[PDB]
């Protein structure tokens, strides 16, 4: 496979150095190697092959001095690092026949890597998509976040219901990081503010230190590895004991603990917002830190040789450019001025020209609960100083305002960015929009939602400020690591130019009716499925039948996905089979998968659905092998690599206009899967791409759901208008599925029928007749893989290679380079 | 110097690997790398080095299958790695060229590393001094321990008084640790005992996991590499969360920091009881994941393979030895009677017999306060079985005793393993000398002691366990790395064969009288002297004169080391110099230090004593150079590696029968010092080995304390006996050294007229003529060195490897051997 040379020099090297690090790393023999000796052996052979173009590619930074770009994200959703290391390097042929020959099997220890899960769901994978496409692309980024010891929970389904555990990653060592203690940097909390004379000091504050760890980003085959820097909490030595601090040595030795929790535990909420004092503690010790190593490679570079004037900032929005990843890092603007007016003494109105003209926000939702508003009181004790800069700035701002709409006292109170009544709170993605210089939405249709809904004063005041930038996926992870098959057929046909140039991918259109590809396409479909079969036994059981559909929608559970719907057509479908159990009905393997979090009820309560819906379907001796219900426990980045590569049919089923973009979608149109989907998010650009007739778009329009909105949604209508939904709604509150326990799904009856704001059944009858369709194609094997040919031959646009560039050019100000840097190493 | 073969091949191969792992492992370049990075880099190309002897030497008792001996202690005092493994590998002079070439300085690179301070003072230390000798002397020996995150804590003096700091000594790694996760065991506390049928369970108890981490033994020039195993508290992932326990997600995550509290933070109580739940959580904790450990060597090894019997238990005595290492770890005795009798379904009788012959205890001292007696309440809780086992364990033992002494009731409950009346108690101490067959004290004295005053109920029922075996120090760590000035000019005389049989030193004797030797011994003292006079002032300043007397005291701060009678001296000679300041005075540089415990009073009240008389005589025109008193700071085993060999005058003061052993008079007469004390603990065997006349012993034997125990100690008596002594009492009740704060010190001299039970006054006149003495030699260069030749040549007998040699033989039942293993590795 385009799985690089597997060379007799360079296996006899790679079978020399994974024996060296058996024996000096891991100080172990042969005879008593553990697994996970081995895997860690690997795991430094594979990372000291990038080590050279790591040090050449750092240095090259600092002699060039480019324009740097900064990720700043509390997540970044990586996943397991050493076959996508392999991948870039060229290196995995290699490693797999050295390995083989030492004895081993490269799969079964890929698999005991632990992955780094320290992002929730969709923003969390984007900006580690992003990090591989800045490094492709020849970008001097750099990607920031906290190193947390418990990424996002591991989810064991117990009596249906889940169970969430500590994830634990680090707990045996991470080869991937290198830790940088020289550039520790201290984090103050607290304190007051004092007015002194030639400064607002910021004055006794407790101070929290920033321990750096490095983990290198290798670009796909260019000799480029960028970093990503992750803070970790220690607590000083001193202070925790010391002040004339009586309370006991013990006790004060053992409550370092408490400061050392800021980097403890990822937030396991996926859009969704907790005012919890920890959060805002995570949100300002990334920003902190960060800004001061900002600055540290500023006032260096090539501006500590040659110096002068007071050394200025005015330079400063050339040579750095910082990505909010959502409001999440807001901090980082009243951060910025308060570094330069209150520590650089610089001017309000010069300060304020520098941050703006540095910082850029991406908005992530619209759903109004995820949506970031901090108490005054939470920013008071915490961060005083920070408080005063944004009353200042919201001050100036809605002088702007004033000033351009007179009067329009109404728009004033709309623009603020601090919310009144009954507990004052500061809307952060005000301060986004007004100390930012470009405000981009993720999906073409999100970002006219903005600037006609939610940002609509904001954009009234600067249209120039709105953006759009749709997601991507990249084509190393989502397609040449996990679907190799795939990846070897199309470039037998057209070319390896493709993986870092994936437009080229329009090219499949010569071949959508040539009968050769046509077969090598689903093949590979085959064996995909029949691979993912097996590992479901093995891994877990069921049994399952590869001659199905497989059906699956993977992703969080949460209301406006409309995992429900997907349960309503899969109860309608064993209803339908057990009326008229001898007709033919084409089989399929419904899978659903996501995490809920901790104490979202309703989404608990959906995986209690899920399983229970399964364990009725699952036991019908009539429906035998034709529906199969199976909910995909402990979803994450290293299993959408083995369910992705196996999905015929992909759910995309957001109530309209609540889906943002999407990027579960792209991962399945890369990998061969047809999508059914209501017009949301990047499911309408997609779908323009593919061309409407080779997709499933059924349901609501974002015009539709508001039509029904001012009507005023009425669900009663729904259910006694159509049939086969009356019918279902009386199963769930019989006890049908909870067959000793009735009153259990009381709950998602009555949200149902009386608090829907995701119209559920608004768009039932619609999709069950769009499914209908789905099935009438399936059972005709060459139309569908031709369908199937024209989707993957125009997933070229969502790729985050392209996303990368476009930022790059329209909001950062920087030329991507797809050519090779000339690194590793030297003997010397 | 005697640091090994300088040769060509292998300082290219040394400059060499030091390069690759600067590149791969700190993944630096030259241009960037910090001195931490090049002491890491330096650390592991030394460490390359023994790992081939590592695995082989634990290859090989897994072949040989010899009788293992384990040390269990809470305590390895074991100071730096780094230059102790390149003596014992013969590579100091090889990796001082090599950094020489690089352009670096191998001893600014190794004052970088931190210390290992996992120990207190002297049992700490000790435990470190035995692994060097076991490994030396070819002993299949493990140490065991705790991995503490947090060492003893660093002494800062500021404004005279101690100030503790976090010994956060792994915050920037360690080279030297290998975990090992496969080793992983689980550690049970709390639960209940039900008494179900073919057993006592123990049931619903808390589970901590106990993580390993080994660490390399390199015993002297031989090949041979022993395990230091040191197990971490981690918190099972499951459980903290996961019963049907609402509580909150991000709290229960937060919560695991209770249970890996465990291994945090070594208790900083020299020869002092605390009975704090957590100290019984650490002793329980390292005894029970150690006891597991054993028995998987054992049921393994060369007993899995040939197996028969029901695997059997009565070849565990001749295939395992315990060591406790005083009575902390004595939780060993009921826990090794729970696993056999419980688990194992062992006979009560038949499993007594193994555990009395697996175990030997060495008490460590004979002050009360430091003996250990749990309340039965906080073994209820905690170990429900553990106190049923020794109530069981009590019971047969007391019925031993009324059999061997009928009718003596008092001896009875003299002899109870728990202690009546209020707070009912355990005596672990009594457990010990039960459930174990060899009780030894650590210098010929404390063990005459033992069997005449506290254990003689013990003694009488079974005199054939009660053992001598006197302390030892280090000769490579002690003399060889600390003083190869010293090691250089011996062996250039008699050889190198001494540094492994040390009562070669005897040989020192005929070269008494020999001029060029003389002159040798006195200019390495010089030139030590000389080294540290500077370190003073570059590392911390007061400028001191070379060409005094270096009197030194350093160990812990304790009232029974007499610490106070020092400072009594030290004011006599200022009050003497200020009568009649234009007679000559030898002059001396009083150096003391040591660490007192947190909120041990009038310790830290001793230290700001001797700070408070510094700040006075240091300034004082007409004393002028003549008089320096310095408190030294952080006193630790890196510093005693200083201190020790520029010390003239060894001050070993305690009270006659307080101190068990010394061992700091060990290291003092190995480099050069005289020494003044007191006939008490090792003191008295190194005076009958250097001649009594050759020695300043001075005062009280343990006969006269008792005898004026007795007729009652009355210090009013001796106040108003000695003018001398008198007139300090009132300098010190008039505020002559607080002077702006009088009441400062009369603690210090209430408790002195009053309330002292180590009888300072009663040896001071003896002492300050002893002193005058000490000062009368140091006026004749000549005779001070010869005096010094006969310490020196005499201490041979105080080496560890006698003090293991004799351990071995008549405790532990192995012969050791001097003898080279053959390692390292293999170029296969
Ligand atoms: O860009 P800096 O923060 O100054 O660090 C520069 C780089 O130095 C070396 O190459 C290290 O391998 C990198 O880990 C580090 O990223
Ligand atoms: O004696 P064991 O506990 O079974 O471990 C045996 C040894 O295996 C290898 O040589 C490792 O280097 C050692 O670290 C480990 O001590
Ligand atoms: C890509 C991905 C997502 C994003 O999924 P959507 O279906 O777009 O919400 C979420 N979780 C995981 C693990 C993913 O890999
Ligand atoms: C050897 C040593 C001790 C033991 O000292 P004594 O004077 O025998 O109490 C205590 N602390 C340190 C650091 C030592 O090296």
């Amino acid at each position: 496979s385009v799985r690089g040379l597997a060379g007799v020099e360079n296996v006899t090297e790679l079978k020399k150095n994974f024996n060296r690090h058996l024996h000096f790393t891991l100080v172990k023999d042969r005879n008593v190697a553990t697994p996970r000796d081995y895997y860690f052996a690997l795991a430094h052979t594979v990372r000291d092959h990038l080590v050279g173009r790591w040090i050449r590619t750092q240095q090259h930074y600092y002699e060039k001095d480019p324009k740097r770009i900064y990720y700043l994200s509390l997540e970044f959703y990586m996943g397991r690092t050493l076959q996508n290391t392999m991948v870039n390097l060229a290196l995995e042929n290699a490693c797999d026949e050295a390995t083989y020959q030492l004895g081993l099997d490269m799969e079964e220890l890929e698999e005991i890597e632990e992955d780094a899960g320290l992002g929730n769901g969709g923003l969390g994978r984007l900006a580690a998509c992003f990090l591989d496409s800045m490094a492709t692309l020849g970008l001097a980024a750099y990607g920031y976040g906290i190193r947390y010891e418990f990424g996002i929970f591991n989810q064991k389904i117990c009596g249906g219901w889940q169970m969430e555990e500590a994830d634990d990653w680090l707990r045996y060592g991470n080869p991937w990081e290198k830790a940088r203690p020289e550039f520790t940097l201290p984090v103050h909390f607290y304190g007051r503010v004092e007015h002194t004379s030639q400064g607002a000091k910021w004055v006794d504050t407790q101070v929290v230190l920033a321990m750096p760890y490095d983990t290198p980003v290798p670009g796909y085959r260019n000799n480029v590895v960028n970093t990503m820097r992750l803070w970790s909490a220690k607590a000083p030595n001193d202070f925790n004991l010391k002040d004339f601090n009586v309370g006991g040595y013990i006790q004060a030795v053992l409550d370092r603990n408490l400061a050392e929790n800021i980097s403890r535990v990822l937030y396991p909420n996926d859009n969704f917002f907790e005012g919890k004092e920890l959060r805002l503690k995570q949100e300002y010790f990334v920003v902190a830190a960060t800004l001061q190593d900002i600055i540290r490679r500023f006032k260096s570079s090539k501006f500590g040789c040659r110096d002068p004037v007071r050394t200025n900032f005015d330079a400063f929005p050339d040579k750095v450019a910082i990505q909010l990843n959502d409001t999440h890092p807001s901090l980082a603007i009243p951060e910025l001025m308060r570094v330069l007016v209150d520590l650089e003494r610089l001017d309000w109105d010069k300060a304020w020209e520098v941050t703006v003209k540095t910082c850029a926000y991406t908005n992530h939702t619209v759903l109004p609960e995820a949506l970031e508003r901090w108490p005054v009181h939470l920013l008071e004790t915490l961060l005083p100083r920070h408080l005063q800069i944004i009353y200042e700035i919201n001050q100036r701002f809605l002088n702007r305002v004033a000033a351009a709409f007179p009067g329009d006292v109404d728009r004033l109170r709309r623009m603020s960015l601090v919310e009144e009544g009954a507990v004052k709170r500061i809307n952060m993605a005000h301060l986004c929009i007004a100390g930012s210089h470009a405000v981009n939405g993720v999906a073409r249709i999100h970002s006219e939602i903005l600037k006609k809904t939610i940002f609509k004063d904001f954009y009234e005041l600067e249209p120039h400020k709105f953006q759009n930038k749709t997601n991507g996926i990249t084509p190393r992870r989502w397609l040449v690591l996990c679907n190799p098959g795939l990846a070897e057929i199309i470039a037998e046909r057209i070319g390896e130019e493709y993986i870092s140039d994936l437009d080229q991918l329009r090219k499949l259109l010569s071949y959508v009716d040539d009968e050769a590809f046509i077969r090598d396409v689903a093949k590979v479909k085959q064996e995909n499925k029949l691979k993912f079969a097996a590992y479901l036994e093995r891994e877990y059981k069921v049994h399952i039948n590869p001659n199905s559909l497989f059906d699956v929608q993977v992703k969080r559970i949460h209301e406006y996905k409309r995992q429900l719907l997907n349960c309503l057509h899969v109860i309608t479908l064993y209803n339908r089979i057990k009326k008229e159990p001898n007709k033919f009905v084409v089989p399929r393997t419904v899978m659903i998968g996501g995490k809920a979090a901790p104490g979202y009820h309703m989404a608990k309560m959906i995986i209690k659905l899920i399983t229970a819906i399964g364990d009725v379907v699952n036991h019908d001796p009539v429906v035998g092998d034709r529906l199969r219900v199976i909910f995909l426990e402990n979803y994450r980045v290293s299993l959408a690599e083995k369910v992705i590569p196996a999905a015929d049919l992909s759910e995309q089923i957001s109530t309209a206009g609540t889906e943002a973009s999407g990027t579960g979608n792209m991962k399945f149109m890369l990998n061969g899967a047809l999508t059914i989907g209501t017009m949301d998010g990047a499911n309408v650009e997609m779908a323009e791409e593919a061309g409407e007739e080779n997709f499933f778009i059924f349901g609501m329009r974002v015009e539709d759901v508001d039509r029904l909105d001012q009507r005023g949604y009425n669900a009663q209508e729904y259910y006694d208008r159509i049939p086969e939904l009356r019918q279902i709604i009386e199963q769930l509150s019989s006890g049908f599925f909870s067959p000793k326990q009735p009153d259990l799904f009381k709950d998602i009856v009555n949200m149902l029928m009386h608090h829907d704001r995701f119209k559920v059944f608004a768009d039932y009858e619609e999709y069950v007749k769009c499914q209908e369709r789905v099935s009438a194609l399936y059972k005709n094997p060459r139309e569908w893989t031709r369908m199937v040919i024209r989707n993957i031959a125009t997933s070229g646009k969502f790729s985050s290679d392209r996303t990368i560039a476009q930022y790059a050019r329209e909001i950062w100000g920087v030329e991507p380079s797809r050519q090779r840097l000339p690194a590793p190493d030297e003997k010397i």
